[PDB]
DNA sequence: ATTGAGGCTGGTCATGGCGCTCATAAATCTGGTATACTTACCCACATTGGGGCTGATTCTG
């Protein structure tokens, strides 16, 4: 969210969580991939498994 | 107890598969950005310590 922040813009005229969303469930996931196995797996192997 | 030959001590010449080193390259590993709108999870005993009384000696209106 603060990724998201950081790179907001207010003049396309849409609502901020429609922005936020995408870096939040991003970061999520990214963190989930990273850091939730005792043995690290790379994303695309991760993204080829699921 | 000598001088005439064999067996055995010195080095020749490369030789040959092995190992360390250079370089190429596609597969593997990392970082990055997505814009209709989504807003508060889900058993039974014994002992010591803390907090609320319970008088019981000191002082009071």
């Amino acid at each position: 969210l603060m990724k998201a922040v950081d790179k907001f813009e207010y003049r396309r005229g849409y609502k901020f969580s429609t922005y936020a969303t995408w870096w939040i469930r991003q970061a999520i996931t990214r963190s989930i991939a990273d850091q939730a196995r005792t043995i690290r797996i790379p994303v695309h192997m991760i993204e080829t498994i699921n």
